[PDB]
């Protein structure tokens, strides 16, 4: 009696997740005023006036790998 | 009595997700332009006046692998 | 009396999602305005006035990979 | 026998291509105004407000002369 | 036998290309005026304001003289 | 036997390219106002305001003569 166990394994698992490889070339307005007498915020406010904001979230991209190997004679 | 147990696993598995690989060039405006007397924000606002956002989440994207590998004599 | 278990496993499992590989070239308006005495904004106003964005969510996009390899004697 | 081969050339070849013997008299005077606010240019601007720029080009007016003079006796 | 060969050759060729022999008498006076606020140009501009450069190219009025002269006897 | 091989040659080949004999009397006197602000240029600019140059570029006037002479005798 013989057994040859030999699995072979060369897998892969990846996130690319979020914000890659992207190209942001010469990005914005030309021109931005606000004239006012009174700007006024005051509760939970958000104002952008001519800003550029790039923003990434990545709660998620998570990778889980389980291999069981049982040999019973 | 002879068993050869080799199963090959070269596969993958990938998340390529949010934002990947694109181009923005020279994006904006050219004029943008608010004349008040008084601005008023008061509660929750959100305010835009000519800026660029560029904002991704991935709460998503993972990656579950499972096997077994199970020999009985 | 033998066996050669020798299954090969070359799959690929890919999720491609959200905002991919696109192309914006040189986006906006020309000219923008709003003219007032008052702006007034009091509960959960959101307000964009000439600004650009680019907003991908990606809850989804996830992969998985289930395998089960068994010999009995 | 006798032979007198002589052949007078006077002629002239002229080229007068362009601009030439040309006046131009107080050429701009008076009054230009641009007056511009809240322009947008999406792609190549050329502009000229008020030029009197002389801009001369020439690729050509090359010349060639070929002279083959051949006497054979006998 | 006589032979004389003596052709005479005066010929003139040539060329008068681009600007050649104007007059430009006071160009330019008067009175140019550019205002110009909140303009957005994305690409490439040229701008000429009340310019007068003189500019000249000549790639050309290149010149080629070929004179062959055989004479054989017998 | 007597042969005279005497060609005369006074002919002249001439270019004349370019920018030449003008007369530019009092060019630029007067006025020119450029008033600019808020402006924007993502790209390259090219301006010229109130210029006067002279730009002179010659890769031609080049001049090439070739004389070949051959007497043969028997």
């Amino acid at each position: 009696v013989q057994i040859v166990y030999k699995p072979v394994d060369l897998s892969k698992v990846t996130s690319k997740c979020g914000s890659l490889g992207n190209i942001h070339h010469k990005p914005g307005g030309g021109q931005v005023e606000v004239k006012s007498e009174k700007l006024d915020f005051k509760d939970r406010v958000q104002s952008k006036i001519g800003s550029l904001d790039n923003i990434t979230h990545v709660p998620g991209g998570g990778n889980k790998k389980i291999e069981t190997h049982k040999l019973t004679f």
